[PDB]
């Protein structure tokens, strides 16, 4: 009849549901209601080698703002994937957000082998937008590259990267021109949170989070057309890679739409944080009623098929 | 005993609102609404050398929380402007600021010889426009940094008065930091307006599954409420590295509680878009009367009593 399923990576995944990085996923307990849940797939926290101040977060009324920054460290997460992670329930995404090339490309060596014996699959960030004195890397071409390039050389698998939301079509095509050089990167997920909003409030006038003067990433319905921009773009500028879709999603309209824009995976972060791991169940539930309504039995029907005008 | 005035730039403004350029400017009619509105200013439509069409429609979109344009700068040319500020606009009202936007820098460059007497005798106010993100072809210019410091080089040798420059939102402080080094050098960019559009969103129709404008594939600007929290970021980052310049807000004001929190952030005046666009001229009573009832409640009598005076817990 119907189906969510989604064929990539050699996985098939039940549907194209995840959590976003960083958001349930850092500690073994969110961790374990991740695997637990109807989801797709589910991915870590973004790590660094070794193990910001609070109110790091804060709900928004239209999403989120973030200067989180933290991580039980490499060593966890990839034991976590190395005999902790029931691979029979759904596939595994790591994410690692190390500080140079070389923190990358050392942890990415430590992950090899247990990516080729247990099949868990790496996302690299270059996008954290909250790591004080470090612009998003993928702000910086040059750096953008050399990242890429040092990964290549270390990591023998396939890999994908996780990109800040870009705002011009001659940074999508510098960006897309940089990832079509390395066939490793198999795909791109779009987008980390919009970086360095600032939100202020008007009974304390005061910035609703500590770190970094009150700047921090935004998240949920503030991005949900810059999340769909950048889904399509790279769609068309990078067709032999897949996308992830990620940003703005609270309904399986919402997810409808990724799709159509070009998304494989649609990655739940905001509105994961506020609803807890059963929001999943209703996103499959309405993704499944939209879709019949259209007469859609399968994603790859109109995936990518947005029209234009 | 509470007040709303502004007294930036020589001149006395009844209150920081005005509309965002490109917002009920563009034909003598809407100048006209704006004048007799109760907004304490004005701001033509950018324009360019020549009258301009601008992209095919459908070019603009009511969103849920706010909208997306893809207008391509249709406008009726400088010279209706240029009369319209030396002739028609009744500056015993409220002052009035022009906003240009030439394709290249000299074509901007030639328009400020011509602006400059009409700014020396009747007072108009120049808006350049770097920050265009619907040009099909010619990226925002405050994008590249190089481009950006040769058209404010090119626009300080042939205009002789201060003047203001319309800037996209950035994204990270490394970003910040060189846009402030570069206005820093430019004596006479006396204001910067924080922001334009957020570039080339994305908008899909689930019914129809397509694009909602025309132009660019379905991308276009983003206003109204998706781009509050950037613009209060960069109002706020460019208040704090650029002190000897005003900083005017822009984005996602619908409340008086939103241009608070735009004056909090270090705005003189607070530009009025999509909202405008929406709801008319009307929106001035209305944004007035609330900014002043949450000063009130908090025993503020003027504007420089909170301006950029937002408190990092
Ligand atoms: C509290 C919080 C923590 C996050 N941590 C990470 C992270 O560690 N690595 C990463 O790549 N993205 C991180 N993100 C960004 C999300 O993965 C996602 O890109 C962003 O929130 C936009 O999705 P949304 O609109 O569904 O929230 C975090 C977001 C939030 C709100
Ligand atoms: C229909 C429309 C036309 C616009 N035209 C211009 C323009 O000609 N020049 C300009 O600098 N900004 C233009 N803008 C951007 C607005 O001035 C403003 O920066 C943006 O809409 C964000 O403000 P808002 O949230 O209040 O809408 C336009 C915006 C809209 C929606």
């Amino acid at each position: 009849s119907m189906s969510l399923q989604v064929g990539i990576l050699g996985n098939t995944f039940a549907n194209p549901f995840m959590n976003a990085a960083g958001v349930m996923c850092s500690t073994e307990e969110e961790l374990a209601a991740m695997t637990e849940s109807t989801s797709g797939s589910l991915i870590t926290k973004s790590c660094t080698p070794a193990l910001n101040p609070a109110p790091r977060y804060y709900t928004l009324p239209l999403g989120s703002i973030n200067s989180m920054g933290p991580n039980k460290g490499f060593d966890f997460y990839l034991a976590y994937s190395a005999r902790h992670h029931d691979y029979s329930r759904k596939p595994l995404f790591i994410s690692i957000s190390g500080f140079s090339a070389e923190e990358n490309a050392e942890m990415c060596k430590r992950l090899a082998p247990v990516a080729a014996e247990k099949g868990v699959i790496l996302e690299l960030n270059l996008s954290c937008p909250n790591v004080p004195g470090k612009p998003q890397v993928a702000y910086d071409f040059d750096a953008m590259r050399r990242y890429l390039a040092a990964i290549s050389e270390a990591y023998p698998h396939p890999f994908g990267v996780k990109m800040p939301p870009y705002f011009d079509f001659a940074h999508f095509d510098a960006a897309a021109e940089i990832l079509n050089q390395f066939p490793k990167v198999q795909f791109i997920t779009c987008i980390n949170s919009i970086g360095n909003g600032l939100v202020i409030d008007v009974e304390t006038e005061s910035v609703v989070i500590k770190p970094k003067q009150g700047f921090g990433g935004l998240g949920g319905r503030y991005v949900f057309p810059t999340a769909l921009a950048n889904v399509n773009a790279f769609y068309r500028r990078c067709p032999g890679k897949l996308i992830f879709g990620c940003g703005g999603v609270y309904t399986g309209e919402d997810a409808f739409l990724h799709v159509l824009a070009g998304a494989s995976m649609v990655q739940v972060g905001t509105a994961l944080h506020e609803e807890g791991a059963a929001i999943f169940e209703r996103l499959t539930a309405e993704l499944l009623d939209v879709m019949a309504k259209k007469g859609y039995k399968a994603l790859d029907e109109f995936r990518g098929k947005v029209k234009a005008m």
